[PDB]
């Protein structure tokens, strides 16, 4: 006879891509039970400006702040085929 | 007999990917539960200005903040075939 | 008989990409209970300018700051074909 | 028989990428609980301005700060094709 | 008859990549218990400018900072195709 | 009879790739438990400039700080092709 | 019958890739517990300028400071074709 009486009290507070926190598997018998690996296989005239939290082709994660950004420019971007006088 | 009586108080807060919180399987007998990998199988004259979380050709998660973001101004873009005197 | 009474007080603050916190795993047999590997198999005219949190081609985790970030500038960019006079 | 009563009390505060903690493995008979390696297999004119955390094609964990970033300014970048007088 | 009563008051502070921390492998018989090696088998006219935390092609873990970063500048980068005068 | 009783107040702080620590293993018999081993097996007109924590094709652990860093410049990187009179 | 009550007041403090602290490995029978080895098995026109704690493709560990890194300055880098009059 297996008995269990799990209690989790989970907080998770500014905590983006968190995974598998409190999870109760319970049995008589179990073959691979939580099986959550993290497998990654990589195989391998413009004037541009940018500012900020930025991704341009990835396959990455959550981005975030908690907290304050503050004023930003970006005063100024005078590039391709420009003329001044 | 199995028996079980599981309590899960979870409190998430300004986290946006979160995954597989207080999940409980309860069986006799149980084969790969709580399958959840996290597989990633990466194979490989314009004047341009960008302020700000920005996502161009991704296939990346949640992007955000929790808080302030102050006043940002991207003042003066003059870019091409553009002429001043 | 197999008996168990966890208790798990989790607390996870400004902390991305975690994972396998408080899982409990009971039974009366078990093979490869909690298989969470992390494998990685890495196989291999313009001007830019780029501020703040940046991913260009990444297959990477979650990328954040807990706190301020002050004011930034990102001020002149004069790149491809410009004239000034 | 088998007895077991644990309790965790867990903080975790600015940590990442952190994995595998608080984890319960009870039964009467287990083979290989927890296993949870990392193996990672690494086989092997323009004018570019780069400020602030970045990764351009990498298969890395997560990159953060807990704390304050102050103002930064990457002023003046005049690259490819640019004539001034 | 096996009687465990573990008791684990755990705290991760600042600390990214952090691993196998608090974990309980309780049974009458177990082979290979927490099987969690970490493995590496590494086998093997542009002007650019960069500035922070920074990885390129890398398999690398977390990059992180618990403090403050003050103003950086990179003030100035005039490479490829340039003409002053 | 086997019996445990363990107890362990962790602290961990400012510590990356720290790994096993406080963990448990309790049973009437066991084979090979805590196998976690470090294998490494390793086999074997650009004008750059580089400031601060950088990895470029490495598969090393986590680079941090906990601290300050103060104001870096990188003032002037006039490379490839350019022309000053 | 075997009996222990460990207690483990364990602080780690700026101490990036610790491994192997404060575990317990009690049974009435153990073959090979806490095989925890450190193997290696080592096989064997451009102007560059850097600055900080670097790594270029190694397979190396945490690398880290704690405490205040002062302003750097990387002020003039120029290399390949350039011409100044």
């Amino acid at each position: 006879s297996v008995s269990a009486a799990p209690g989790q009290n989970v907080t998770i507070s500014c905590s983006g891509s968190s995974s598998n926190i409190g999870n109760n598997y319970v049995s008589w018998y179990q073959q691979l039970p939580g099986t959550a690996p993290k497998l990654l296989i990589y195989e391998t005239s413009g004037t541009s400006a940018t500012l900020g939290i930025t991704g341009l082709q990835t396959a990455d994660e959550a981005d975030y702040y908690c907290g304050t950004w503050e004023s930003s420019l970006l005063a100024g971007v005078f590039g391709g085929g420009t003329k001044l006088t």
